[PDB]
């Protein structure tokens, strides 16, 4: 049942840590960031370079999140692939210490605060999000087993709450091609191969065989099928990891207690969505866009729903529409209980979203984390 004492579980659309010697249940919410850098050519969290490691957590914690969304790629969780672009008199407890053993600190650490840790596989290679799971290099069985691998090993953190089984599923060519032409990721088209709802289950029914504790986050696609993305004016139109219209017909195959969908959902600064022109209906459209993507996972079906990734410059040197676009979802997450949550970026340098902190990697931007914060109470 559990390596830690600790068990993960859903109930109803609520997600629950159980103490299964105590017999306690909790329930959780996941007000969370994303602090990103373990997938990236540095191979550990980014900032390391302007401040010390703890401070920075502690610095998240002050802020009321408590938890935290961990990017990484393959060579990361490999054994002595080494850390670059840390300043060490920042740092001295990083010493001699690889990409692996910072991120074990960093969790040990945060569990210290109490914040829980989700981990993401959010790139195969350590440069891009690959469309697939699986590359021309890199297999299905070898993705399979590097999550096995991480799966007994930060299987013992007891605020390790699972495995975000891959980041941001996606086309890299367009529709009606995207669909069968092998490239990009599917769900209910039929081939196992491409269809990520039926290679969710592959993938989760392995890490349960080992963390069978933890949970299974499974994101959404771009497209689906023909069919499901027909449904909706705006079904051609969702983010790469945001698109659960075929969770209804196509549910994930596994066990729903263990099992919590999570989209990711953007506003203007990452990209010119058609439903952003006022002339489309921004930003009174945005309600029934959510709904229809992946809101109805949760407010129709039940399931635990927990946006793995939202945020945006809030008018910090990028389009203003972006202060109005967090505003109404932050609204809307509040009216309709979606309080799990990872904002996307602790960091400042994430080119088109801009983070919490701002470039000095040590100050917030006030208004963007005062919108944030309404989420929290
Ligand atoms: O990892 C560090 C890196 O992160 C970047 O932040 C990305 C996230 O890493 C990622 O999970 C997510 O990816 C975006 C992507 O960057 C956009 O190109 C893509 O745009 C899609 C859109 O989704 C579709 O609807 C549209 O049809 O096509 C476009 C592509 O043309 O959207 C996905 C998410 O849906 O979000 C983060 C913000 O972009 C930082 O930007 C980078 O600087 C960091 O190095």
């Amino acid at each position: 049942q559990t390596p830690t004492g600790i068990y993960y579980e859903v109930r109803g659309d609520t997600i629950y840590m159980i103490n299964v010697t105590s017999g306690e249940e909790t329930p959780i919410h996941l007000f969370g960031v994303n602090w990103f850098g373990f997938e990236t050519p540095n191979h550990v969290v980014h900032g390391l370079w302007k401040r010390n490691w703890e401070d920075m957590l502690l610095q998240i914690k002050s802020l009321g999140f408590n938890a935290i969304r961990l990017p990484f790629c393959t060579e990361s969780v490999k054994p002595g692939t080494q850390p670059i672009g840390i300043d060490y008199s920042k740092n001295p407890d990083l010493r001699g210490l690889d990409s692996l053993q910072i991120m074990e600190k960093i969790i040990k650490k945060a569990g210290d605060l109490g914040i829980f840790v989700l981990l993401d596989y959010h790139r195969i290679g350590c440069t891009h999000i690959e469309p697939l799971w699986y590359t021309e290099d890199f297999s299905e069985e070898d993705f399979i087993n590097t999550w096995i691998e991480v799966a007994k090993r930060f299987g013992k953190y007891w605020n390790v709450i699972g495995a975000d089984l891959k980041n941001a599923p996606h086309s890299v060519t367009s529709p009606p091609a995207a669909y069968t032409d092998g490239t990009g990721a599917t769900w209910g088209m039929g081939n196992p191969a491409t269809d990520w709802n039926l290679a969710a289950e592959r993938i989760g029914k392995a890490i349960l065989k080992v963390a069978p504790h933890w949970l299974i986050f499974v994101e959404g696609t771009q497209f689906t099928n023909p069919k499901t993305d027909s449904s909706y004016k705006w079904g051609y139109n969702a983010w790469w990891g945001g698109n659960l219209m075929a969770v209804k017909d196509y549910p994930v195959n596994l066990p729903r207690n263990k099992l919590v969908y999570s989209p990711h959902v953007y506003g203007p600064d990452v990209y010119n969505q058609p439903y952003f022109g006022p002339a489309k209906g921004f930003p009174d459209n945005l309600p029934d866009i959510w709904y229809h993507h992946f809101g109805y996972v949760k407010l129709e079906l039940g399931y635990s729903v927990v946006i793995g990734e939202f945020g945006g410059k809030y008018g910090h040197g990028g389009d203003p529409r972006d202060v109005i676009w967090q505003n109404k979802l932050v609204d809307w997450m509040i009216e309709n209980k979606f309080c799990d949550f990872f904002y996307w970026s602790w960091n400042p340098d994430s080119g088109d979203t801009g983070g919490i902190l701002q470039d000095d990697w040590t100050t917030i931007w006030e208004d963007k984390y005062n919108n944030l914060k309404r989420l929290m109470d």
